[PDB]
């Protein structure tokens, strides 16, 4: 079928900040920052 899922580079195209533990409550998760522990928040518009 067709391919929508890119969680492994979905911050890497466009993302934002990276948190240490857990992201930002002023910003949303769209993949991970690191690759174990870690994960990528971009803030709410």
């Amino acid at each position: 079928g067709i391919i929508n899922t890119l969680q492994k580079y979905y911050c890497r195209v466009r993302g934002g900040r990276c948190a240490v533990l857990s992201c930002l409550p002023k910003e949303e998760q769209i993949g991970k920052c690191s690759t174990r522990g870690r994960k990528c928040c971009r803030r709410k518009k």
